[PDB]
């Protein structure tokens, strides 16, 4: 039973998550995902969420007063606050496993150059906070990272969404555009098949991810 | 100028996506059955997407100039270097798998005609290629013409809940500010991503 709250200035971006949630899991109270527009917590008629960086430099920084109010309303002491950032600890499958047993995740999606650091620092004095990155590339903001995190975590929660590299997979037809499925797979020698797959995995890992070796 | 075509059995998922155009195609539009997947040869759990439907879709969508991108957990890593490389391409086609993935012959056949890249966006498991497509598109499109971890950023007010913006950032001394920011970045990189500086991962 997990609740996920996402806070963002682009709530429409989180539409796919709601699209991918089976009715059965929601009706069984296994999961609830809520998306909140950050501008609900702005102070001014112009609904301002950003401001110039101290110390100068390019871009803008999201305002701590707006984020502080939003998180004050949404979080509790039991919340795991997740903050996507290109400067974060790596989000991995181990992370996803750990978070799949949480009661309450709140994902704070930044834009511009990110969120004033005092927001996370203040939150960390009364709840668990995790600054994480989903990969070594640069995005426009936290929303795409939130989609990835939500999917990776929820697929590990029983009945919610419906090392070496894996080798190639094949299905019907047995021959297609001049390429035959590897005969060993049709041999009925299941120890040999397992050994073939293991060697394929080993070779692919060497070629594509030698860092794992 | 870049064109991006995404092929998926879940077009609705791609909704978050004139120098660039993005088009989303339902893979089932290329079926003749009143089924896109079947059980794996050699056995194993789950289902595999059949090559037949993919071949027909890609025949119609791709040319020999196309870069065919195939998200897969067993892919080469997609990094910022990859994003720079792809940013000057004329035509990206992203083939999004579901179930246990796509029959390997799809990528193998395509590679006789065009350039093919099997890539992974990170070391975690998704339910299919769509979320990876969204990440790849976002990372690439922000680089289309027309190291160290970043340190912390701050903005107004200079004191908030009794927490002060680091005084150096208020000082106006460009040299001391640059130095402090370099130190913060160093500290953050050592703590969070020591591999980037050639140290062992924790
Ligand atoms: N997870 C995750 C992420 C994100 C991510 C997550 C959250 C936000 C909020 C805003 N942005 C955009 C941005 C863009 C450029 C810079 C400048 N830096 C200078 C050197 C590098 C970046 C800073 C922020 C975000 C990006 N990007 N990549 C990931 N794996
Ligand atoms: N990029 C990227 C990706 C993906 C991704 C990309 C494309 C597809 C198409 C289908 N799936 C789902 C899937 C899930 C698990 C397995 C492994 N098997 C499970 C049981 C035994 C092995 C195979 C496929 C995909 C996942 N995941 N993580 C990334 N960084």
């Amino acid at each position: 039973s997990m609740k996920i709250d996402v806070v963002t200035i682009f709530p429409e971006y989180l539409q796919p998550v709601r699209q991918s949630l089976p009715g059965k899991a929601i009706d069984a109270g296994l999961v609830d995902v809520a998306v909140h527009d950050l501008r609900r917590w702005t102070h001014d008629v112009h609904k301002s969420v950003d401001d110039s960086p101290y110390g100068g430099g390019p871009g803008m920084v999201m305002k701590p007063t707006v984020w502080g109010d939003a998180l004050d309303e949404i979080c509790t002491s039991e919340t795991l606050l997740v903050v996507p950032t290109p400067a974060g600890y790596p989000f991995t499958q181990e992370t996803a496993w750990q978070w799949s047993t949480e009661d309450h995740l709140v994902i704070a999606c930044g834009r511009y150059e990110g969120i004033d650091q005092r927001v996370a620092d203040d939150a960390a004095t009364r709840m668990r906070v995790r600054e994480v990155s989903i990969g070594d590339y640069v995005l426009n903001g936290g929303e795409a990272a939130a989609l990835v995190i939500i999917e990776a975590v929820l697929r590990l929660v029983p009945g919610v969404l419906g090392s070496l590299l894996e080798g190639p997979s094949y299905t019907r037809p047995p021959s297609w555009r001049g390429m035959d499925v590897p005969p060993v797979l049709l041999s009925g020698d299941h120890a040999k098949i397992a050994a073939w797959r293991a060697e394929q995995s080993r070779q692919r890992t060497i070629e594509r991810r030698p860092d794992l070796l």
